[PDB]
């Protein structure tokens, strides 16, 4: 997260870290046994890390649980990043508490101008590289479809939205991928793609979770 703030430990209880020997992606806990992330985050050998703040230190609130299965969306296209969503099932159910908690799925899609919280352990520089150990947060508005389409001609599908600032300086970034965009207590987005981080006129692009609720529910119900 570029231009954000330190969230504070365990203040974003649904935020998970996906670890394959190192943190590679974020995710959102949506029930005791399932995580939602980006399809571009797919790999084998994932351990889900819940209750994290400093990802490099064991601070006492973590649960580390291996993934038993991953389900990439059937229509994901890695080239266009259309349908950039994936479910991860835990080998065992997390123990839910104040510091490890699920986030509700949307009942309706959020509008342009809604204020959201974006979070992650990704790069904090738009040109350099610096990775934070503690969770970073950004408050950002959803942008109009028209402005998003204008920013990225020919690339924005019905399954994506922009959030952020056209002026630059505040954005999600590398390593934030798969992480949450929560608006009014609902998961509305997943960190998906952008052109660089925090560049003028290149806001971040997010998977539109509201479009996937039926798939997520049905998938969970049968897996
Ligand atoms: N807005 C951040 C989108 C993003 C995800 N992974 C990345 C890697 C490099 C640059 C941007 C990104
Ligand atoms: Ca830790």
């Amino acid at each position: 997260i570029v231009g954000g703030y330190t969230c504070g430990a365990n203040t974003v209880p649904y935020q998970v870290s996906l670890n394959s020997g190192y943190h590679f992606c974020g995710g959102s806990l949506i029930n005791s046994q399932w995580v939602v992330s980006a399809a571009h985050c797919y790999k084998s050998g994932i351990q889900v890390r819940l209750g994290e703040d400093n990802i490099n230190v064991v601070e006492g609130n973590e649960q580390f649980i291996s993934a038993s299965k991953s389900i990439v969306h059937p229509s994901y296209n890695s080239n266009t990043l259309n349908n950039d969503i994936m479910l991860i099932k835990l080998k065992s159910a997390a123990s839910l508490n104040s510091r490890v908690a699920s986030i509700s799925l949307p009942t309706s899609c959020a509008s342009a101008g809604t204020q959201c919280l974006i979070s992650g352990w990704g790069n904090t520089k738009s040109s350099g590289t610096s990775y934070p150990d503690v969770l970073k947060c950004l408050k950002a508005p959803i942008l109009s479809d028209s402005s998003c389409k204008s920013a990225y001609p020919g690339q924005i599908t019905s399954n994506m939205f922009c959030a952020g600032y056209l002026e630059g300086g505040k954005d999600s970034c590398q390593g934030d991928s798969g992480g949450p965009v929560v608006c009014s207590g609902k998961l509305q987005g997943i960190v998906s793609w952008g052109s660089g981080c925090a560049q003028k006129n290149k806001p971040g692009v997010y998977t539109k979770v509201c479009n996937y609720v039926s798939w997520i529910k049905q998938t969970i119900a049968s897996n």
